């Protein structure tokens, strides 16, 4: 057999079949299923969004510095609060004291209570103690009651001067004589012109001006004898 | 046909062709592409993150009691600003008086304000009332000017001890004749010894030291009659 | 050859065993490898979370009017502490003044201070300047020194009453005539009655009493002549 003309063939092996290039050999059944087996088997706006007027947010404590200095965004704590004590130049936090001159428990940022120990314009109170006024006092009515001495430069009673002891012996001086109407002296300024003498101890001015005139000592100056009654101021 | 030597064969059927089995015939064509379709075809660093001198972050509001106490971590509202009264232990806010010697509206937490009705040292004031000194008054200069009654102890002006009226008798005693050399007396203290009486009742002293000597009665008793004129002391 | 008996067959083409539809031809080892190849080869709980008592958190500044109204909630700063002035409504923080009655620097927030210039309670002091006091004044012991003169209505020293200068004359008028003891007199209150004259001017009391009784004339009035001797008084 050919590919052009009829004639006999035999039947392809085994190897043959696998190894497909024999051309001259048929395929049967049983070795186009030997042969297919080679083939078909094969932290910002955290920070800065801070307290406000207007927005709550986040903040810094003040320093004592920055508290004193009116800083407008820091905080204020019980310390700094505490810390920031009044003066003179710079408001503040006071203790009361009620003992005027004298600071609370050495604080200076102390300021006077209400009921401290001080003298109002009102009246009613006490001074324990002594005052001292540097220039005129005028009491405006109802006196004055002072237990103790008044002394004075000067004293006038409704635009009368008031009298002194030093003036008596101008009015009516030691040594003067009257007359008596009555039978006893109620003073001993005044004794009988009867004789006798005065002690001149009891009578120092008497004995001075007078001396012995009329009779006596110098111890016991003389009275004059002038014997109503004669009378003679012998003393203040 | 066989495998060894050539012969005749006959072709394959379709049913051989798929049952590829049979040794003992050859395949077609058209049962290549038979036989084919069987095998082809089949939270902490923020609440952590506090408030501090160097740097900002969260804040506690303080208690009143954490406030108090200096704490110096809480905060201060308005409320517990206003809660810290001044006392003379702590310090704190106050209200102002102007009234010394009360608290204003209540308020223990008050001082003394800068125009509180005061006494100062400075002078020109006044003291609407009574005052009481327990010790001496010194007045440096400028005197008194005293409305009412002056009661003292002792009286001085410029060393010399003030008289009082009391002592008028001693100087000159109801009952002292002397001499006048006028025609009119000016003043009732003394009288004519021309006879006559006095009233008792005008004249005291002289009823009872002197009496009914020179003749009248008890309620008016006799003058002198001494008759330049003689005159007696009848009264102070 | 057929499929039903046996006989002579050719071999298929190459185009033949691709094309495998003719059934009159066998199939070579050769054209299975070529026919083969046409198949096988073809932000609340931030700003919720706020500050409070028991809690930390977030807080907003208070306005000074919030600050002032005690709001529990907001934040004091240096600014608005320093803004909350005390008033006599309001408690608040204060300046200093240690002058009473001056504010200090111009602020209506200033309290006396512990050291003001304060007159107190218990002595030593002194008021530099006058002093007006509206009712009695009560000095309880150690008198008064007064540098001046003292002006008053009435005046007793223990309950008798004080003597004043226009007293003088009703106790001795000018005109009285006594006798006198001694060789010269103390004072020109009085002269001898020798004769001669006073004058007027010296003793304008005595010319208007007594005018030219005794001789002289008006100007140079005379004095009697009584020649222990008798003594006028003159002048007071
Ligand atoms: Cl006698
Ligand atoms: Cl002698
Ligand atoms: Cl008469
Ligand atoms: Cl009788
Ligand atoms: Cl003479
Ligand atoms: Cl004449």
């Amino acid at each position: 057999a050919t590919e052009s003309v009829y004639g006999l063939t035999r039947y392809s092996t085994n190897d043959e079949a696998i190894a497909g290039v024999n051309n001259e050999s048929s395929i049967t059944p049983a070795k186009f299923t030997v042969a297919l087996n080679n083939v078909f088997e094969t932290p910002y706006t955290f920070m800065n969004s801070t307290a406000t007027e207007e927005y709550k947010g986040v903040i810094k404590l003040g320093t004592q510095s920055e508290v004193n200095s009116n800083n407008a965004s820091v905080a204020v704590t019980g310390a700094t609060l505490n810390g920031r004590g009044s003066t003179t130049s710079m408001r503040g936090v006071v203790k009361l004291t009620t003992t005027a001159g004298s600071q609370s428990g050495g604080d200076a940022s102390s300021a006077l209570a209400w009921n401290a120990d001080v003298i109002h314009q009102r009246g009613g109170q006490t001074i324990n103690g002594t005052l001292r006024i540097n220039n005129t006092l005028t009491i405006a009515s109802g006196g004055a009651n002072i237990t103790g001495t008044v002394n004075m430069t000067g004293g006038y009673i409704q635009g009368k001067r008031v009298v002194t002891q030093n003036e008596i012996d101008r009015t009516i001086p030691v040594g003067a004589i009257m007359m008596w109407a009555a039978d006893s002296l109620p003073s001993d300024a005044w004794r009988f012109c009867h004789g006798g003498t005065v002690s001149a101890s009891d009578c120092p001015l008497y004995a001075s001006r007078i001396g012995t005139r009329y009779g006596g000592s110098s111890s016991n100056p003389g009275l004059p004898d002038m014997r109503l009654n004669y009378i003679i101021k012998v003393k203040e």
